[PDB]
């Protein structure tokens, strides 16, 4: 299986991160929006996540890692099926808290051991292996898509607006030609990152 990952080339810090998206629906997969920096780049592993488990798109999972330590998973019920339309998901990341919102409504707050290292904005779609309890087993269904209409990052003195109508190499990069291995049971392919004519980033999960 081939999957997809899109990531910023720059780093961003504290502020409001918003994305308008529509995750894919299927057992065994995840569609995400998150920030990330790792020892892979050094720093210290700090990451804030919005993950949609395809097994049940009526919920969304929030989580974070501070210094390689995670386990802050919070599953919230949305009140609607996320895969049926675009909604706005955001997280307000400040030095002493992370606040998550759905369509402008506050849904979760965290104040413990909050990350502080600036990272890249990343979006991916992938199928797991060895985590059937978390994601359900992946059944090989495909192609599957996760779509993103726009991304916005607002700090108090700047705004990063990305409407996703075309590929901009100075700002983003596509993952390609490798697998994360581990529970990621797919290889990242640049060809699986496409832009629709109407201005949406469309990540796909396909066979091969
Ligand atoms: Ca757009």
């Amino acid at each position: 299986f081939d999957c997809a990952e899109y990531r910023s080339t720059n780093i961003y810090g504290y502020g409001l991160y918003e994305v308008s998206m529509k995750p894919a629906k299927n057992t065994g997969i995840v569609s995400s929006f998150f920030t990330y920096t790792g020892p892979a780049h050094g720093t210290q592993w700090d990451e804030i996540d919005i993950e949609f488990l395809g097994k049940d798109t009526t919920k969304v999972q929030f989580n974070y890692y501070t210094n390689g330590v995670g386990g802050h998973e919070k599953v919230i019920s949305l009140g609607f099926d996320a895969s049926k339309g675009f909604h706005t998901y955001a997280f307000d990341w400040q030095p002493g808290y992370i606040k998550w919102y759905v369509d402008g409504v506050l849904k979760h707050t965290a104040t413990a051991n909050i990350p502080s290292t600036p990272g890249k904005i990343m979006m991916n779609l992938w199928n797991g292996t060895g985590v059937d309890d978390w994601l359900g087993s992946y059944n090989g269904a495909n192609p599957l898509y996760a779509e993103y209409d726009w991304v916005k990052y607002t700090s108090n003195g700047s705004v990063f607006w990305e409407p996703k109508s075309y590929f901009n190499p100075s700002t983003w990069e596509k993952a390609d030609g490798y697998s994360n291995g581990g529970v990621f049971n797919c290889t990242w392919r640049a060809n699986n990152v496409n832009f629709t004519n109407d201005g949406k980033l469309k990540l796909g999960l396909t066979s091969s």
